[PDB]
């Protein structure tokens, strides 16, 4: 299927950024097997044609803040003048609450650095979840807040605010009646987006009472006031929360979110999700339930260049590790797992040869299998993956192909051994002509 | 005590070493899951009593031999004047094939460095397993090998060798008869392990065909010529190999040796035991099977100073890590996960106070209890275990016990909770009066 | 100015342009050196063709297993955001020379060796790797010394399909020079593919010693080529000198290195730039070197973070980085002065400044914000704080003593009462 | 001279302790170049016989504990049961004040961690050079502070306390008179020390008003109270400070104490040193000046093992430094440069061949000069040092030597090149038969 997009490790808190036309989305990191929410780094994925997205790891870390205790929440990064701004939240050490913290990069991949030292912004007390959005006027202004919505506006350096921090009246106009809770007099929960279309602004946003669905108000500034619109996408699935993060890309709008739709999922083991947001003349948005997302891709896969190992699009029984030796890479957790590209253009004139980066610590046995279509489609070559001893250690295999492959395909490749766990790690392949 | 001695890791090929009147195990690492052998780095153990040992973590790496391509295999740590050789077997990425290096440290615990760059002796084939021994006279002894025994003269500095490389005379007068084997001819097999009691010079082996047994030779002379002994101890369990360390401490001599029996043990899982040697009055050494190992220790526990968690004489569903900040630390796989000590002595006054360094991936719901003689015995203090994030980050706990504890005492830690994995993490433990 | 880079010796400069910004990798000449020390590669940035960011140290010679040593001229170029670094190094595995290929997915890295073994490894003379993609889409790769070898490259720009082929080392094709029949020609190493209009150029050290740069056009990107003459001779305290040649918005650029730094020579280089000027018919004239680009073709924007390592001119600061701030730079003796030019600060001006930074020493350490020069007016002083090492840091916030307005060159003056090591600065921000 | 004792590195506020019959001085670190107190981590040096010292490079930085601004100050090490438990001094970032910590070890030279993850005890101010004494009935004491001498009684567990912390009384029987300040009615300054001879408990300490001088006091009681003893050794040199340590080693007593001796040295570059502490029949100590030091080693050195370059009697324009692959190595800044080793016993045979692992970044022209007695005296070899890179990259260089070398001999290491700076780097080296 195409949902969830991730699915080689526990994600959510989707936060999207197109920059120099490739498709980011920043996440937050469930780790395996929690009972609580144990979340410590944030990942980022891309995309050139929106059915294949390419893992590049994990580029920040809480403890990248020496003041940060832990609890690497839903984070947002913005572009401007080629310079990246990743607003973070996190628990910090001096006082044991919540803070907005900012780190900046040069490249949507990083390295990021926390450029303050302390944190932008430390209210009271329910400092998490931060959207960011710069205006068409060059304005930049940033939401926050659980259970309170807070705001401020950011000046041009992005990593200072002047002026108050702004507490945004929860009134039932703009956000909607919840009953039977004082803390929060609207449905609005947390976790705030705010994107512009045409001359509306929208607010999108968790709401409760838990299980959480994701509602949605509309303003003419970005500053408010706020208008409640309806519920986006109510409560479903496995996963008590739901987090929104929308996108123009090529377009088409795009609503990134989160459930718990993995094997082991859960509240505290998500995975992020995407589909396309459909608008109604008015500029409101219909109800809309979770789809198996974008049926068709809208751009190629060059198969004759190197095509990373975790650029996937559908995957089973897969997981993805780095390391400083090659970057990011995958392992295949037990007999007939599984990845696969979608949408693969071999062209007129075809691939004979595939080369493949790979080993495995079995001594015998293991094999790569190239299929078209499905994980049980037509063989077009077999790898005999060698003995290197242990993910640092890989080599190469250059194998022809049983036949000449052209047109646009479906490419699956399968791992088997005859180990329970840890078949074999790849990193990249590539075919020639 | 109880076999294996060593239950939080797969570990194989013991060579103990004394050092300031504490006893050193030195041992490879089987990783987890293995189907072949998969072994990466050497660990170090140490006891102070023969019941209890502490596991000091990794002292070496095959990666610390820039010129390694892998395969840390059976290797032996001799002292001299306060300085520690390591010989190791590594396969060379020079040429693909087997040799021996030697690191060198200041203390047991390391650290310890490749001091040539290159190996110590490199032949033909066959260069694992090295044993090295020092003479009353001063004079340093190398044996090696399979399938050819070698022997070398050191010199002095250890780091170097005298003379040609000798292929010792594999004859059945020698080391017994193995059956029409033109590549064997004798039953040694590899792994020697040179040892000395009164004037008579010992050379242990693991023996073929396969299942390997331990068969011995004796000599009046370091260097040989050598007689054949018979069988120390025959084929058994679950490990096709096994590999001999012998050693005196305080008077009594130990058979080190390893096998295949805990949970996911196998010929490539393997796990370090010991018992004691007993020798005839002519110095020949009667066969014997495998056993419990040690019934009693010869010294007690102190349980007012800091005590490692990794500290441990018999376990279930624990494993060891390590890292920078905290060193080695054991984790509880699921609930019900217990490590203990044995031979405690808190004493006449008794302890009323105990402190631990814990912490937990779960919110809620996490204790360790402190019980006297069995995992299912009285109940002398519960630690809350608080929510740390990850084994990255600790908490101390300090209670006041409700009975105070008085005599020798074995305790058990155990440690429960809600979540069916990674109960917690344990670092130290100790008493006050 | 030139040398564009004074914060550390730089040489063997490869430039290349990704999203309407200028990179130029360079290699890496250790301090001190009386020998070739040179052991990772660097990439620097700009915007404008006067301010140089420095993002630090991207590839080492140890990020490929198989390398002893040798980190030398290396060229990077992208393709659909892919990023494929040629670099030559000695191989472990028979002590002689190779070229690997790292592959990045952005022009900052991370770079990883996707071979694990050379690219290429002839006989000898396996040095100074060149890689163009033509307008088909077809890759070429030069290199070499004595020998300019040539392989065409097949997309996946990380294997090879043919032979390796030896360019005739002829006259017509590389000049004359007489003496040393291993030299036929003046061709002597680092040649460099670029094209113009209807041009191929192949630019490269010539010999002997010490090196000036020559030229060969073609019409083909293979071949076959045809002499030039002499783009620039021998001249300064460098005795190698190693060409990059590029277009960016509109102009040709011409990198090249010199021994123009303080302590600066044939093992302590430092790149440079100028604009290159051809002839109506694609033929190039001798050019000597120059002072560089005169003016900005873009302004900075003093109301955002910029880095203390994006520097114009300097004297007497070093570069440096960690992981905990990226690249910083060091004042190493009172007097030293980052500077950054053609600076916009509009109608309003800024009236606060703000800077991280720190020290070792306890009090009397101080940084001038100064305009026009490090003797110019004094906006602001900022009194650096003892923070211990370079692993501790502080944002110190002041308000200047006058609004800053229009176009200016931004000094920054680090003084102290210590003989070395006044302080370090990271990166620096105005505000309205 | 043979004082200072470390000349490759500025060292203060030693620390002496024995282990296994080996002598070790752990020290603080002043950062070269240094106009203020620049001290980031912690060193221990080791001797066999008082006249060469090994350097064994950093064992404990102040950034080991995760609560510590900085100024890693004054510390000590104690052993017991083979765990070796430091005292530290480090400013804490919770409230920007002093604070001592505890790291415990399981070797002299580590690995140390911090055990409480927070002080071990903080006060209102002044929480400054912890002392640390066992007494010969097994209960451990605790004395540190400026302006206030401060004093607690440890647990059992060394890393714990009992009482209140005990404010002694600052009394001019019990530390003289000063004059003049009143937070200061002492001769106490700081940087206390705890030792026990025959019968009579000692507190060394420096003493102001500032340059400082060492003063003492004695007791019955290791808790107190404390009588003046007068002065041990007036204020000299160029460093503003001193810091004693003493301890008996072999059946003497030795005074480490620091000053500012070497080129470049100051009150904020500051060299350690050592002299044999004498005392009169009652147990006073006589007022005693700077001497020059230890004028005999009290045991040869065995030059046919590996001996560390980093093993140093005296030297000249030689700085140490170290990295994971060798260890510590030294580095010559100029040519003839060179380092010293004492009271080397050559034997009656003799050595012939001498073995070096070395590296220089420049192309030719690198010698390093055996030579006997001094740097201008005999010369028994020349090593020809070949290029290497960088010392990340080593060489190993064996040579026959001109002529044999027997009997006791003082080694002088010459580093020898063309350039102005950096000529060589030099790791071990051993001498064979
Ligand atoms: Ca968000
Ligand atoms: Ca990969
Ligand atoms: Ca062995
Ligand atoms: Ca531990
Ligand atoms: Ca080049
Ligand atoms: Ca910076
Ligand atoms: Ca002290
Ligand atoms: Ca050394």
């Amino acid at each position: 299927m195409q949902n969830p997009i991730i699915q080689t490790m526990y994600t959510a808190d989707p936060a999207p950024m197109v920059y120099n036309n490739r498709l980011y989305v920043y996440t937050t990191h469930d780790e395996d097997q929690s009972t609580w929410f144990n979340m410590n780094d944030w990942k980022v994925y891309s995309t050139n044609d929106m059915v294949n997205w390419t893992d590049h790891g994990t580029i920040l870390k809480y403890s990248d803040f020496a003041w940060a205790k832990g609890d690497a929440w839903a984070a947002q990064c913005v572009e401007k003048n080629g310079k990246f701004y990743l607003y973070v939240p996190v628990v910090s050490k001096v006082n044991n609450k919540g803070a907005i913290g900012v780190a900046v990069g040069d490249s949507p991949l990083g390295p990021f650095y926390d450029v303050l030292g302390k944190p932008l912004v430390q209210s009271e007390w329910g400092d998490i979840d931060p959207t960011v959005f710069i205006d068409d006027d060059g304005q930049a202004h940033m939401y926050w807040g659980n259970p309170k919505l807070k705001y401020v506006k950011l000046n041009e350096d992005m990593i200072s605010y002047s002026g108050d921090i702004i507490e945004v009246p929860m009134t039932e106009e703009s956000f909607g009646k919840r009953d039977g809770n004082p803390e929060r007099p609207t449905k609005y929960e947390e976790g705030p987006w705010l994107y512009k279309r045409k001359d509306l602004y929208y607010l999108f946003w968790p709401g409760g009472p838990l299980p959480e669905f994701i509602g949605y108000s509309t303003s003419k500034s970005a500053k408010g006031p706020w208008k409640y619109g309806g519920i986006v996408m109510p409560a479903e699935g496995k996963s008590f929360t739901n987090h929104p993060g929308v996108i123009d890309f090529r377009g088409k709008t795009y609503f990134f979110y989160h459930n718990g739709a993995l094997p082991g999922g859960s509240g505290f083991t998500r995975s992020v999700c995407v589909q396309e947001l459909n608008f109604n003349k008015d500029g409101t948005i219909p109800q809309m339930k979770m789809t198996e997302g974008i049926t068709k891709g809208i751009a190629a896969l060059n198969p004759y260049q190197l095509t990373q190992a975790e650029t996937i699009s559908w995957s089973e029984h897969v997981k993805a590790f780095q390391n400083d030796k090659v970057g990011v890479f995958v392992r295949a957790l037990q007999n007939g797992a599984y990845t696969s590209v979608k949408n693969v253009d071999f062209g007129d004139i075809g691939a004979s040869a595939f080369s493949a980066r790979v080993g495995t610590t079995h001594n015998g046995g293991v094999t790569m299998e190239i299929r078209m279509g499905s994980q049980e489609g037509p063989i077009a070559g077999t790898v005999k993956v060698p003995l290197t001893g242990g993910d640092d250690r890989w080599e190469i295999i250059n194998v022809k192909l049983d036949r000449k492959i052209t047109g646009i395909q479906d490419v699956y490749f399968v791992f088997k051994g005859k180990a329970s766990s840890n078949i074999m790690y790849f990193d990249y392949w590539k075919f020639s002509k």
